[PDB]
């Protein structure tokens, strides 16, 4: 048989990681489409009168065996993949894109749908209702048959290319880590992350070199400390050619085929599609805005600039910005990266940090479970539980880099939680954090800091979920609304009487002196017009990537005269991302949707601001946000929620005057 043939009877539905194989997929993925299928032609076929529960929660009770082997295969391929699992992607993506389409195009479906009336339904099933008409006409379900073909093998194709997208980045990436031959050049790095470094080599078959291996961002972060510049220019320029050249005529590809299934479906171009079921309401509102924020971002980093001229006494390269940055923190603010290090230990950031944040604001309380089986060795499974006592949860944590990972961080649910189903929420948390060898403290830089109350902000969403219909359990909001419970969570990060609580020396257990860790919160204020800009110049270039009337004919020409036409192509500050390796727009899916970030960044500065009004860190405003908020998944219309939540819509101010540009 199938460990994904029945649910879980692990506690919370944690998927029987220690019975699966990966010979179990396709035939659980073929049995779970077949099931499926069936499921959708007796309720389309379905001689009894079209109802809300005949109907519509009957496709939400659907598709049992296939959601249990989704969750945990794609958890597999983004984590933890292997050839394998890589060529059972290549063949199972396709046929889940046909499978997709085959029940949003089924036509009697539809028209049960359509009937359905909402009366005596209450507020969520009226609201799934429409969530449920959406998805179909999204999905071309009005189209004719003729363009419902064209649309289908549309699909298909962007499917396809979009996961060879992600395999070109993940060999192209790890065949691109830099080995170093001689430790003299790598003066300046800390002693952990020379043997981080070596630990890496040993893992990755090279004992006795040193091996750098690339973030997903275009900025590295040993270029901050490392003294040999044309080791600086070499990580540089690895870090720049990723997907050079072999995702040019994909990612064009990719492009031009999203702008011909927009056209299909109604729409003028691929980020209209996208907004249309955004918050943002038009695609005038987004380039507005960003219009707003462009120039006095790109005046920060020109001031910036000169400010890093005068400190090296000459003129700069891209490799030469962060070293040069952070001569200045240390000139300016005595914050030297290297002294920082030692207070930021993994155990004890997520315990006295992350953890200790969540317990005082939500009080909800964590077990760690070394007893419970992981999907990889070093996950750490933690229960959660509420105040009361009661159960709550699973959370997963999956924090250090390996080949088989791809770039980045993200959040993902092994268990969606619905009352539907009655199933409680399993979450998971994914970063790239560098593994020491064995016995030597994580030492963490703040970036890492910030980005695990980040995905743990996305890790609280899931698991405060209380909908009823799957559907709109958890992270299931627009994506430029996924990004405020994610980013408002970073703010206990730097929230005084938190860091003091976690920056503790891994050694001693000493605080950090309260004067210093004064100026190392000052010290981040710095550098803003670089991250604004490098923020901004990518979101411009996803935008014009899904904007284009005339389709690119070079991948890396289009990119050029995108950032030249937008006022952001700056030789010191290269976009975050350049197109051939952004993967949050080629293969996760903020397709026209980078700006995300940025627009849920207002809805963030907005709610640190309502913190700062109703006293801070309580327990009555944990408890507020996580009611009115973060509880809701999609059930409700996000802006109102925020709307109930705040006592007014958003103000942009706040977020103005975080990173400078008021
Ligand atoms: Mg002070
Ligand atoms: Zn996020």
């Amino acid at each position: 048989e199938n460990p994904f043939f029945a649910p879980s009877a692990l506690p919370y539905g944690l998927p029987p990681f220690a019975e699966i194989r990966e010979e179990h997929y396709v035939p659980a993925f073929e049995r779970g489409m077949a099931e499926q299928l069936a499921e959708v032609e007796a309720i389309a076929g379905d001689t009894e009168a079209p109802t809300f529960d005949n109907t519509v929660a009957a496709l939400e009770r659907s598709g049992q065996v296939l959601t249990r082997v989704s969750a945990v295969f794609f958890n597999q391929s983004s984590s933890d993949t292997n050839p394998t699992v890589q060529e059972i992607q290549k063949q199972i993506i396709p046929k889940l894109t046909q499978h997709g389409d085959a029940i949003h195009l089924n036509r009697p479906l539809f028209a049960r749908i359509k009937q359905i009336s909402p009366d005596g339904l209450d507020a969520e099933q009226a609201w799934l209702l429409e969530r449920y008409v959406t998805d179909f006409v999204r999905a071309g379900a009005e189209l004719g048959a003729g363009d419902q073909e064209r649309l289908k093998a549309l699909n298909e194709e962007l499917s396809t290319l979009s996961t060879r997208f992600e395999q070109n980045l993940l060999a192209h990436t790890n065949a691109s880590a830099v080995i170093v031959d001689d430790v003299a050049q790598l003066d300046g790095l800390s002693d952990d992350s020379v043997k981080a470094a070596a630990e890496t080599a040993k893992s990755r078959g090279l004992p006795g070199k040193y091996v750098i291996p690339l973030v997903l961002p275009t900025g590295q972060p040993g270029l901050a400390e490392l003294t040999d510049r044309a080791l600086r220019e070499r990580i540089h320029r690895a870090s720049i050619q990723r997907g050079v050249p072999d995702n040019e005529e994909l990612i064009v590809r990719i492009a031009t085929l999203r702008a011909e299934r927009a056209k299909l479906l109604g729409y003028p171009t691929h980020a209209a599609y996208v907004v249309a079921d955004q918050t943002a309401p038009t695609t005038e509102a987004v380039t507005e805005m960003l219009g707003k924020l462009t120039p006095p971002a790109v005046a920060n980093a020109h001031r910036e600039a000169d400010e890093l001229r005068e400190q090296a006494g000459h003129d700069l390269e891209p490799w030469d910005w962060s070293f040069y940055a952070e001569k200045v923190l240390k000139e300016r603010y005595a914050i030297d990266g290297r002294q920082m290090r030692p207070y930021f230990e993994l155990d004890r950031v997520l315990r006295d940090g992350v953890f200790h944040a969540a317990t005082l604001l939500y009080g909800i309380t964590f077990t760690e479970r070394p007893d419970l089986v992981g999907y990889h060795p070093d996950v750490r499974v933690f229960e959660v539980f509420n105040e009361d006592g009661s159960q709550l949860g699973l959370f997963l944590g999956d924090y250090y880099a390996r080949p088989s990972k791809r770039g980045g961080a993200w959040m993902n649910s092994l268990v969606k939680q619905s009352t539907l189903e009655g199933t409680r929420p399993v979450v998971v948390n994914n970063l790239n954090i560098a593994k020491p060898p064995a016995g030597e403290p994580t030492l963490m830089t703040f970036e890492e800091v910030n980005t695990m109350f980040h995905e743990f902000g996305h890790a609280l969403h899931g698991l405060f979920s209380e909908v009823h219909y799957p559907r709109f359990s958890g992270t299931a909001v627009p994506r430029d609304f996924v990004e405020y419970p994610s980013q408002v969570n970073e703010m206990w990060a730097v929230w005084p009487s938190v860091l003091a609580n976690y920056a503790r020396h891994w050694q001693t257990g000493d605080p950090m002196p309260k004067d210093l860790l004064d100026r190392m919160l000052k010290s981040q204020k710095y550098n803003q017009g670089y991250k604004t800009v490098e923020y901004l110049a990518a979101t411009l270039l996803d935008w014009s990537w899904h904007t284009f009337q005339t389709p690119p004919e070079n991948a890396l020409t289009f990119e050029h005269e995108a950032l030249t036409t937008a006022g952001v192509d700056l030789k010191l500050v290269p976009p975050r991302y350049r197109s051939t390796y952004f993967a949050h727009i080629w293969s996760s899916g903020y397709s026209a949707g980078y700006y995300s970030y940025i627009w849920s960044e207002v809805l963030d500065a907005d709610t640190v601001d309502w913190f700062h009004e109703n006293g801070g860190l309580l327990r009555e405003n944990g408890d507020t946000f996580r009611q009115k908020l973060l509880s809701k998944g999609g059930s409700v219309d996000p802006m109102t929620a925020f709307q109930s939540f705040r006592g007014r819509t958003p103000r942009i101010e706040p977020l103005l005057d975080r990173r400078g540009l008021l």
